């Protein structure tokens, strides 16, 4: 009866290792119908243990890169050839060309969590991933013939069978910085960060949108929409709840509501009416991409700032029960904006 | 035998009620197969009585407004947060944003008839209407939580229970007047008024194009077709009839013929040749947008200006039964150019 | 257990008459799966006898022009209404919108082969032929009543009857020539010439990018991979091998091998490692299209100038079994750059 969110174990696991773990969460077409203009996106993460490297590779894919915990250091390369290498803490945004080649060290002594958003430049909704070392299989060097390998480096083919032979994680104008970034929505209650196409041009290639989301104990992101945007957003730490509005589980909306787990993702599709709660105990933090999000308008159905405001006194007055000025009794209440403080119970 | 041209009733209805019928024609995908390129497109239509409202809404999807009988007084609004409103009568043009939300007025005292091109946003071929009020299940804030809608707009509960709770017609850069602008094809036998992304950024959103065709009494547009553009027409008032050459229905063409009667649309793929006749009795407007057309070319296969006349003679001469210059008695002998005076029977 | 690779006869014939033969090879999506994202391209090509003409025609389509052996005439008309004709020797490239009508004439005593790219506008990954003369069913003339045909070119019905009545091959800034363009890859071994649209706002539109590959009697051009662009490229003269590393045929990678004889068609996807050997006899030319390719990159995995010589040694020691300096040894001993001389046996 909902869909739109997944747990932790949903994510089919790739890797498993003691040094790291790198799983991406299956399309968005088995299970469900009603997402499909995001199926060409795959959500994926990585976990890398202390002093742990992460071999050279590339992806017939696009990836958009969010750090969450820890620190590492990031290296990409290209081809006349060129070396870009930055230093990732909590809270970094990278945009990763299909086919650049990139290796990762986390050198630091706690775990390392990044959260990448992939698209398949090949096959739609379906990527992969070309790797230098492993398997009898696994090499894009080893799997080649030794005659076409012996021919191509210039070197005696068993001096060959010595180095490419004797998975990806073992031991050991691109990136901006996103928790370095002003706040679009801070008040009290908490803050959110966001890095779009329409102010970054590295983005518009990939298509989507970038966003870091705090909300306080107890503190509420009141119901509002994303104009284009489709949301997936990720649980970091903590824990709380929210509810949306669907139409299509005929216009009747029938509410979708349940609590966000941590290492949760939760799809928010354009124009879909979205209230959070970051529940009693602890603080919620959401990381993630948005789809297609470009111009995106996000609209607020209360808070100081919103939608009804700017709207005509004759209009709210016809259409809900409210007077013609009795209306910014209603609309004007909330002292906040964005974020509030929320339910109880 | 004829896929293309669809009638009043093929229309699935939305409302049905006495203020108003805001109704959308099926996707492309059921029926035919030969329309596919333009399934993530939806035509629509909304009628308002006289004296009528509809609520602020939204939709996850691209609007086109083209109106095509009487007036009405549009408004749109989206989040700071800004205010647009508008005069519309017969021939004007719209493009609404996704998300962006809109309510309008039909005060006069005649009907008024609205034409829209939806593309969903969302899920391809596939959109929704948000809506303020209706329903045990039918309003965006209605069917939200007491709790979390008591703490987000802070207002107590039954207080709530009482405005949001006591479909959406009800009795009561953006905008460009399209019937206003200057003919591309005019003559006497017809006007024709087109809008264009290539000269209007707000198009190059939606992809689309705009515009409307009159043919007089017994006139007759001249086969041509479409570079790009996969146009779909409506009409608006009058009757008529069509002939278009297609290769679907293996490169042997078969003519599909037929009646254009009010209310009916017909679909026009790109590169496909058609003649239109206007009818004995009364003249014929159509009304109507363009799939996919930027630097859409529109070629004519008669008239005093067409591609013919600009080809060699040597090419005419090899290709039909004709010589050197009496090439241009057969395709000069036309002596208006687009619409001219049709057949009889 | 190759699906990347199609033969001579694989193409789906469309004309086979004494003066020319016209055929296009089948999507991608019978046969397999693993091409999924070009399937809106359809390669195709065109054989035209010495004095030879070929009819005013369009495509519901796009079309990428390549011209392989011989010479031909070319002219293109549109609608105001403008000509544009060029002439076309081995290695010209030329860029075709859909609706854009153009007709050919082989003049020359030796045959004339082009290679086409064609992107169907209308439906995806399907495309068709508008032609002015043939058929009972087949003219866009000849199909239409003679009411609205002599209405329309303003002549005698029966005068009709014996010009547009009395296939396409018979009896006799848009072209930018390829091979007279400056190769980015040359050395001895072979040598590479590349039109991208970053270059070439023409190619913009088609979204693709145009090339034409020399690899000298037993040469090679070494194991790299595109970094968006899927290539499809034909054996224009000569024959060869090829090998490709492909995951899907679960990171393992399998290893895909085979020989291109001519009149073949290779497929090579994005990020896919390719090495291809130009064979002991002869040597080998290969012509064509890559897909998607904007800001494509080509990445080098041997020869001098590639990707590992750009990387810190630490990685190189962590990756491999190599040294700090000792790396250099392994990966700028290809003397050469790109192509160089290949395998034996
Ligand atoms: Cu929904
Ligand atoms: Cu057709
Ligand atoms: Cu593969």
């Amino acid at each position: 009866h909902n869909p739109y969110y997944f747990h932790e174990h949903s994510f089919q696991s790739r890797f498993r290792s003691e040094d790291g773990h790198w799983r991406v969460l299956e399309r968005f077409s088995q299970r469900s119908d009603v997402l499909r203009g995001i199926e060409n996106n795959r959500f994926a993460i990585l976990e890398a243990r202390p002093q742990t490297f992460i071999i050279p590779h590339h992806l017939d894919a696009e990836t958009v890169l969010l750090v969450v915990r820890g620190r590492a250091a990031i290296t990409t390369v290209v081809q006349e050839t060129k070396r870009e290498s930055y230093n990732a803490e909590r809270g970094d945004v990278m945009v990763i060309p299909a086919g650049a080649t990139i290796y990762l060290v986390n050198h630091e002594n706690e775990d390392l969590q990044i959260v990448k958003l992939i698209q398949p430049i090949n096959n739609p909704g379906e990527f992969k991933d070309y790797l230098s070392a492993g398997g009898e299989d696994q090499s894009y060097y080893t799997v080649f013939s030794n005659d076409v390998l012996e021919a191509a480096l210039d070197i005696p083919r068993d001096r060959l069978e010595r180095v490419f032979k004797q998975g990806k994680i073992i031991k050991g104008r691109a990136l901006i910085k996103l928790e370095n970034q002003t706040p679009v929505y801070s008040n009290q209650y908490g803050q959110m960060f966001e890095a779009c196409p329409d102010e970054f041009p590295q983005l518009q290639r990939t298509n989507v949108a970038a966003a870091i989301v705090d909300i306080k104990q107890g503190g509420m992101m009141v119901p509002h929409f994303n104009s284009r945007a489709t949301w997936a957003v990720f649980v970091a730490e903590g824990a709380g709840s929210f509810e949306m509005a669907c139409p299509h589980l005929s216009s009747r909306f029938e509410r979708v509501a349940g609590h966000l787990s941590p290492g949760g993702l939760l799809v928010v599709p354009a124009g879909h009416p979205i209230a959070v709660m970051a529940s009693p105990k602890e603080n919620l933090r959401l990381v993630g991409f948005g789809i297609n999000a470009q111009n995106n308008l996000r609209n607020f159905l209360a808070g100081k700032e919103n939608i009804m405001n700017e709207v005509d006194q004759e209009a709210k007055e016809l259409t809900f029960n409210i007077k013609g000025k009795e209306a910014d009794e209603i609309f004007k209440s909330q002292r906040e904006s964005f974020f509030t403080k929320g339910p109880v119970g």
